[PDB]
């Protein structure tokens, strides 16, 4: 805070730092996996 | 394939030949057979 008597060394101690994740929506998925499968073996 | 060091001959043996026999869509025969039959026996 650097308003007091007594201070910290640095901001890395005024501040705590989280270790969870977020992500924004995504596109979905539509027209990868509709369509029935051919099983091919040549080429 | 042309891409190891062996290879084959043509892709007449890298091709699979099926048996198997598929036909489009056809159009539905309606007016042939909705009008009564009359059987005759002379000309």
């Amino acid at each position: 805070n650097q308003s007091s008597s007594v201070e910290v060394s640095s901001e890395s101690y005024e501040t705590i730092f989280s270790q969870r994740i977020i992500r924004d929506l995504q596109k979905e998925l539509v027209v990868g996996a509709l369509f029935e499968e051919l099983p091919m073996s040549s080429k």
